[PDB]
């Protein structure tokens, strides 16, 4: 069992989860604050081409180094040179390009 975490769990972490349930032989995604427990993914981050609820575990993968610290795993990044976080859109297709070269297994 694999789970991806961000923070609030509506915009990287559920992007995550839904490449690597792609990539794979067959995932999970949760945030390290309540904040936004029940709600749907980020309307803007189920928007693309590029199918992506919130909820707050130590399963058998951290967005960026504030969830990660400051069986806990970008190091698996390949080709692109943390998954970024009150952006545009091309900041959303920044986080599905670096998930679909972390995207592991």
């Amino acid at each position: 069992k694999l789970l991806f975490v961000c923070l609030g769990n509506i915009c990287r972490s559920p992007a995550a989860e839904n490449i690597m349930n792609a990539q794979i032989l067959g995932c999970d995604s949760a945030g390290t604050s309540s904040y936004h427990v029940g709600d749907s993914p980020d309307r803007r981050m189920t928007e693309s081409l590029k199918r992506v609820r919130a909820r707050q575990d130590f399963f058998d993968l951290a967005m960026d180094g504030d969830n990660y610290r400051n069986k806990v795993k970008c190091d698996y990044t390949e080709k692109f040179g943390e998954v970024p976080d009150y952006g545009g859109q091309a900041g959303f297709e920044h986080v599905i390009d670096l998930l679909e070269d972390a995207c592991l297994t």
